[PDB]
Order: structure tokens, then C-alpha cells, then sequence
């Protein structure tokens, strides 16, 4: 327990519970990096390939390197009839060009492949560029180093291992990838840059809370994924890598986060990638970033869903989001809705088609009602429901209880410790029929730290002088609590 | 816990997913090659929400489907041919209901018991008139509260 | 092991698991009543499986039309093959279990063979497994073995 370590316990966490995981999030601590780097120990600049393929009669060739001297060997004539189609073949070539270069360059390192002749590099030297030489059209002898244009130039074989950069046509409109060869299928594989960073610091993310069977209780971390694609630029860190989560959601089979002015989802039916899968082709279940700016300043704060739409609420505005036909990346608006102004000290609560929020004011809160305009479409009003009564509830509001049976809410502050303030309403077609305002009342020094009911009953937490106590208050009607009583005592 | 029949395709209710069954054929589950994709392909969604829920009874009402559960109730609809990739579940409701009597349906009203303190009460499922997709409930026993 | 074609002047070497690898020369065009006889690909094949019976006394080799078949024995897994010609790669090449692409498939195979079809890499697919029949020489889609 370090992430969970704080000064005001009321204001920093918070606990979610969507799919089967309980999620616990400090709005104080700032996310960080990993440091961990892709493939260790694999120089860019040591190593180079010529490509063999066939040959003719009466040609030249010529090789240099890092623009030094040029070997030459002569391909013979078609006089004889037992000695020059031996000579064609492209394994004797290649022997012979690596007795040649042996003698011209003696600090490299050559080798004899399967199609191929293999350049070492000596230490600290760097191969910047080779030049060849041939009679045909570049189809005999070929250099490749780091880059080819197209797939049909790859080379035919390569040490296992390697890695080639595909730029891609000109004309058309793509992205650049990076390719590795397998020795034993003989085949090629997407594959990532080398000297990038891949993965987040686990210790600095959202943790979890899980029971076992024999009914403890563990903390542990989340296992996220990991980079499978090309370099920075083509895919970036997500947008909340230096700064604070604030709040989770769920929404169309994608996990969501809430930072700063940002709006980021998951992949589709992945609730643990952030990431796509590939750069070379695009796809509809990749991940979303927007983001969104009001002139009057804003920080997202609360997720709410309501009427068939999903609505977000800062301290000053109110923002709507939609879509046009599939959600995607490029096809998700937001707008605003309303203009209200709110508190951000207690989540509001919806029962039946209402949402109850709180907003506080010179010395006194107030509390008011969120619902929607019938005749009309599509509108949201809001109105007040203390404004007879305007100096009755201090400030200091921290909670906001209530239940959908007895159609009743409770209210804690921290003016005082040992009062309830309840409302009571009832509607019925439309129009509304009872709106009340009282108090409840326990002994003098007290403190009531929590109340939340489920179904008909009420529990309620108690912190007397001696200790702290627990207890019950039911709705029972012609009946006793206890078998033997003559009445129901009070 | 449930059987339903929707679009030519049978379903499922399980946990908080849904399953439905493949075009046509009824007792086929699984795609026929996974080398070519097709518009004809069983589907599987996932819905959650905060309250925590689980479904337990499919309603079909008002040219449409409803989905509820003990808290929250859910409306199925889609934009354009029903797909694996263009099927939409929303919140529409938030009373609350008990799990022991299947609803019963009679002209334009749904009718659904839920429990109380010592007593139970039956609420009536209809759609108010002059707004459009704004459905609302309401209490018969209002006067007789202990009977 | 693919048999394809012949050419004058070159010269093909065959190992199995990184160990020894035979060797064999063709003939050159000097001669005119020997010479074209000796580029047929059974003849190479015959004089391949000949060479290859002493190099490894316990696997077992056969001969197909078409293709040359190699049995590990007991317990021993085949895991490399390599091959030499001085064409590029249209002579003679070695298939184990996987091919890039449709085109790269054996012209033929003993009967109840398994292939794996992995894709382009720019291309965005999936990864699916065909089968062969024997009586009329074509392909269809299977299911993995182990499932």
C-alpha cells in the first residue's frame, strides 16, 4: 500500500466496478514511462548484402566500397564448348569476387552464402554506400543495405535475423514498416524498429481489487501490452503520459479514460491495448483520441449516461457526444449542451428519469434537478428545488444517497454531525403532487460517517464517544422486529 | 437463463453477454471460414454498467426490443443491417423490479410485480403520447397499499 | 522436395538438419546423343535419392511424380533443409509445413497432406489450412490437427 497514501481520503480516490474488475484511481500521482528498449544489440550501420542471379557471356563487373578502388573480373566468351558454361554459374562468381575483395580490403570480413555474399564492418567503421558495376540492366548484381522500394525487391535470402525498411511507392499514399526474415519457413514478419521505447511503468496505473475463495482480499497490478509496430512518429504515446486519470467509464464495448481536455477508448472487444496492431493497413477497431476546448476553460470531471446518450460535465459546461453511422476515429462529434454551473464534491445520483446535483453557494448549498423538456425535443432544463427554504443546508456536502422504493433522498454535511436532512417527492403524469423538507436528529456529540440503503433499510454508521457502532432501521408495517412484543416500541 | 428469437437468428442471454446464432441456420455457432469474411456471422456483445446487472428476461414491445434486469433496463437497436460491427445497446430506464412472475403484456401495457417492506406492489409499462421515445411507469395499487 | 525443370552447367547440393550435404554435377552440351537425355527431373531425382541412401542410413527417401519424400525415423524431428542450385530458386526447393502465398504450392503431394498459407505481410489477412486429394488433383480448406 503506496498508491493509496494521501492527506485528504475524500477528494483523491475513487472506485469504479466495470466487466469483473474493481478499479482504484488516485487523481494525484502522474504517470511515467517505462524503461525498456526494443531489440538489444543490433547495429543499423555494419553490415551489407549483394545479391546474385544468373549470368551472360562477354560482361564485366566491377564493386566498390565507401567509394575506394574497384575490382574487376571478366566473364568469358562462348568459344569453347567444355570450359565457359561452367563458369557462368553464379556460386563460382561469387568466390571469385570474394578472392578479388579479399586482397583489396584487409580489414573487413567476407562470407559465402546461399545467393548472397555477407560485409563485416571492422569495430568502429561505418558502411555508408557501395557502387557496383554491370553490363545488363541491374539484374545480375544488385547492392542492398537498409532500404528497398517495393516488395517484389526484396532479396532472396538473407542471415536469420535481418531488417529492412520499406519506403513504398511515390505515386500512392501509405506508411513505412519495418520487415524480418525467418531461417527455418523462410518467410518475412512485421516486426518493430529497433531503439525504441515499448511499455508503460506498471506501478503508476490504475490498480485492482479481487476476493479469493476463502474470503481475503488481495492488491495487485494490471498487465498492459506492448508496442508491435513501427517507429514514434508514425505511432505516438497516448495523450495521457504526463498528467492525472480522473475518471472510468465504459462505453460501445470499449474501456475509456478521462484526463485533461483528452478523451481516449480502447480497441474494439480488447479492453487492455492501447495500441494497433499494424501501420501498414488501417482498420475500424483502433483506438480514439480527441480532444475538446470551450473558451470559458474547462476540466472533465464526471461521466454520465442518461437517456440513450452518454453526457460529460465540467464546472461550467456541458458537453454531448454522438456519432455518424459506425463509431470510428474520424467519426465522433462533441458539442455543447447546456451552460449550468455545478460542485465537484459528490457524485450526482439518478433515480427514475432525474438526475440530483448539488451546487454551492455565499454560505449555503443548494440542490437541484436535472430532467428533460417533454413537448419539445431534445432539450435539458434544470430546476431548483430549495427555493422556498434558502437558509437551511450549511456547506460541507459530501454525500448523496437515496432509493427508488420509497422515493425519499439523503443528505450528510460537515456543519453538523448529527442531522439528516431528507426530501420526499411523488410524481404522477407528468406533474408533480408532494415536495418536503425535515430533519432528523441523534444525541448531541456525534458523528454520522456513512448511510446508504439497499432495497427498504437503511444502514447506518455511528461514532459515539466509546467507539464505533453499527445498526439497522426497517419499513415494517403491521409487524414487530422481534417475535414476543406486545406493539412495535418506539 | 433465457431463449428469444430475433432477425431470423436464435439467441441466448448468459451473464451480461448475448449471443445469436448464425442467419438461417439455427444450431450453427461458428463461421464457415475464417479466410473470407461475410455479412452472415454469429455475434457477441458485452454490456455493463456501474449498478452492476444481470439480464433475465427479454421483452419484444413497441416495435422494438427491450432487455431487462433488476435495476437498469437496456433498448437493442442498430444502424443500418444488423452486423457484428453496427449493433448498439443504451440505457433507457432505471426503476427497479422483482424476478419471480414473467411480465405479462395486454393491448399497450406491460404489468410487473415489485416487492416491498411487507407487501407488494403492480406497476403498469406504457408510452406517453404527444413525446416520442420516452417510456414512463405508474402505480395501480396507489390507494390499496396493504392488500 | 519440388522437382522442376533442368538446365546445363550446374551444379545442386542437399543437407538435413545443418549435416552433410551431397553433391551433383549436370553435364554440359558437348556431346549430342547423351546430353539432353540427362536433364529430365526424374533422372535427378533417381541419381538424389540414390546419393542420399548412403549420406543418412536412417531416414527413409522415396520417389513420387513430382516430388521426392523424406521419413524421419522413430524419434526425430526434421527442422532445416537446405538447399543449393544455380538458378534462383526454380530448380529445386525445399517445403516443410508453410508457403507465403498461394502460388508458392507444390504442383503435387501424397494424399492427406497439411499446408499452412501464412499471407502477404502488406496485406491484411488471416491464417487458414487446406488439404489435398489425391483422386482429383485440387484443394480445400481443413481444420488444424490438435484442436
Amino acid at each position: 500500500v503506496e498508491y493509496v497514501t494521501s492527506s485528504n481520503p475524500r477528494d483523491d480516490i475513487r472506485v469504479v466496478t466495470v466487466a469483473d474488475y474493481t478499479f482504484v484511481v488516485n487523481r494525484k500521482v502522474v504517470v511515467k514511462g517505462g524503461s525498456e528498449k526494443s531489440h538489444p544489440g543490433y547495429n543499423r550501420k555494419a553490415r551489407a548484402l549483394i545479391n546474385l542471379r544468373g549470368g551472360q557471356y562477354g560482361r564485366t563487373l566491377k564493386v566498390g566500397i565507401n567509394g575506394g578502388v574497384k575490382v574487376s573480373h571478366k566473364l568469358p566468351a562462348g568459344n569453347d564448348a567444355e570450359n565457359d558454361p561452367p563458369k557462368v554459374d553464379a556460386q563460382a562468381i561469387g568466390a571469385a569476387m570474394r578472392d578479388l575483395l579479399v586482397q583489396a580490403y584487409p580489414d573487413f570480413t567476407f562470407d559465402l552464402g546461399s545467393g548472397f555474399l555477407l560485409i563485416t564492418a571492422p569495430s568502429g567503421t561505418d558502411i555508408n554506400s557501395v557502387e557496383t558495376e554491370d553490363g545488363y540492366a541491374n539484374q545480375l548484381i544488385s547492392p542492398v543495405l537498409d532500404t528497398v522500394q517495393t516488395i517484389s525487391k526484396l532479396p532472396l535470402a538473407a542471415p536469420n535475423g535481418y531488417i529492412i525498411k520499406i519506403q513504398g511507392e511515390t505515386n500512392s499514399s501509405a506508411d513505412e514498416y519495418y520487415v524480418m526474415y525467418d531461417s527455418n519457413t523462410k518467410t518475412w514478419k512485421e516486426t518493430v524498429e529497433p531503439g525504441v521505447i515499448t511499455g508503460f511503468d506498471v506501478t503508476t496505473m490504475p490498480h485492482a481489487l479481487i476476493r479469493q475463495s476463502d474470503g481475503s482480499f488481495e492488491f495487485k497490478t494490471l498487465d498492459w501490452s506492448k508496442r508491435g509496430s513501427g517507429n514514434d512518429d508514425t505511432n505516438p504515446m497516448p495523450s495521457f503520459v504526463d498528467a492525472t486519470i480522473n475518471d472510468v467509464f465504459f462505453y460501445r464495448n470499449r474501456l475509456g479514460f478521462l484526463s485533461g481536455e483528452n478523451v481516449i477508448m480502447s480497441r474494439s472487444a480488447s479492453y487492455f491495448a492501447f495500441f494497433p496492431k499494424s501501420v501498414a493497413t488501417l482498420s475500424d477497431a483502433d483506438p480514439i483520441d480527441v480532444a475538446v476546448s470551450h473558451p470559458r476553460i474547462s476540466i472533465l470531471k464526471y461521466a454520465v449516461p442518461f437517456s440513450e446518450q452518454l453526457l460529460l460535465w465540467s464546472d461550467e459546461v456541458q458537453f454531448v457526444m454522438t456519432s455518424s453511422g459506425v463509431l470510428t476515429s474520424k467519426s465522433i462529434q462533441l458539442d455543447v449542451g447546456s451552460e449550468f454551473a455545478l460542485g465537484d464534491t459528490a457524485r450526482p445520483f439518478a433515480v427514475g428519469r432525474s438526475v440530483f446535483f448539488s451546487a454551492p453557494r455565499g454560505s449555503f448549498t443548494s440542490i437541484k434537478r436535472y430532467f428533460a423538456v417533454a413537448d419539445v425535443s431534445d432539450v435539458k432544463d434544470a430546476d431548483d428545488t430549495t427555493g422556498h427554504v434558502l437558509s437551511y443546508i450549511p456547506n460541507g456536502v459530501f454525500d448523496i444517497q437515496g432509493t427508488g422504493t420509497e422515493n425519499y433522498i439523503c443528505v450528510n454535511s460537515t456543519g453538523a454531525y448529527n442531522r439528516i436532512y431528507i426530501y420526499k417527492f411523488l410524481f404522477k403524469d407528468g406533474v408533480q403532487l408532494q415536495a418536503s423538507w425535515s430533519h432528523w436528529e441523534f444525541p448531541k456529540d456525534d458523528k454520522i460517517l456513512a448511510s446508504a440503503s439497499i432495497g427498504s433499510t437503511m444502514f447506518i454508521v455511528r461514532q459515539h464517544q466509546g467507539g464505533v457502532d453499527i445498526e439497522h432501521l426497517k419499513f415494517i408495517k403491521e409487524a414487530t422486529d422481534f417475535p414476543s412484543e406486545p406493539y412495535r416500541l418506539h
